C-alpha cells in the first residue's frame, strides 16, 4: 500500500497504446477520488468522481489551463463503491483518452492538451487505499 497523494512519474509522456492501472479500495465514507494527468502545472485530463454532489454521485472530468478550468465533461454512470476494491485502467488513443473501471468501458474524453509526450506525471489523491500504480504497453 502506497500513501495518497501520490505521484507517479510518466517520463516521456503518454503515447497511444499505453495503459494506466491505478489499484486501490475506496474508503468507507468517501467523498471524492482524482486523478490528475498534468503537464506541468497543467492539467491535461482531470477525472474526479464526486460521491456527494448533491445526494447525487457523479465523474467530473475537465483540463486546467493556466491555472484555469475549462468545461466539465459530466457522466452519471458510477462504478466506485465505498469500501470497494477498484482498477482504474486508462488507455491512451491519439484523439482520447478511454477511461474503463473493473474491466468496463466508462467514458472517452478528448485531447484538450496535444503534447502527450510531456504529461509527464500522474497525480492520484483522494478518499482511497491505494495499493498500486503502473502502465505498460498493450
Ligand atoms: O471543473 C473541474 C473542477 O471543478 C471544481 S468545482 C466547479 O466549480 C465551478 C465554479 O468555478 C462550478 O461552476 C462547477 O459546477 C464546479 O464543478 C473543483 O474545485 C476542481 N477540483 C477538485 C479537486 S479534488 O476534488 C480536491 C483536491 C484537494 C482537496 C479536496 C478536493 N481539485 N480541484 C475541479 O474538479
Ligand atoms: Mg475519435
Ligand atoms: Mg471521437
Amino acid at each position: 500500500p502506497l500513501i495518497v497523494p501520490y505521484n507517479l512519474p510518466l517520463p516521456g509522456g503518454v503515447v497511444p497504446r499505453m495503459l494506466i492501472t491505478i489499484l486501490g479500495t475506496v474508503k468507507p465514507n468517501a467523498n471524492r477520488i482524482a486523478l490528475d494527468f498534468q503537464r506541468g502545472n497543467d492539467v491535461a485530463f482531470h477525472f474526479n468522481p464526486r460521491f456527494n454532489e448533491n445526494n447525487r454521485r457523479v465523474i467530473v472530468c475537465n483540463t486546467k489551463l493556466d491555472n484555469n478550468w475549462g468545461r466539465e465533461e459530466r457522466q452519471s454512470v458510477f462504478p466506485f463503491e465505498s469500501g470497494k476494491p477498484f482498477k482504474i485502467q486508462v488507455l491512451v488513443e491519439p484523439d482520447h483518452f478511454k477511461v474503463a473501471v473493473n474491466d468496463a468501458h466508462l467514458l472517452q474524453y478528448n485531447h484538450r492538451v496535444k503534447k502527450l509526450n510531456e504529461i509527464s506525471k500522474l497525480g492520484i489523491s483522494g478518499d482511497i487505499d491505494l495499493t498500486s500504480a503502473s502502465y505498460t504497453m498493450i
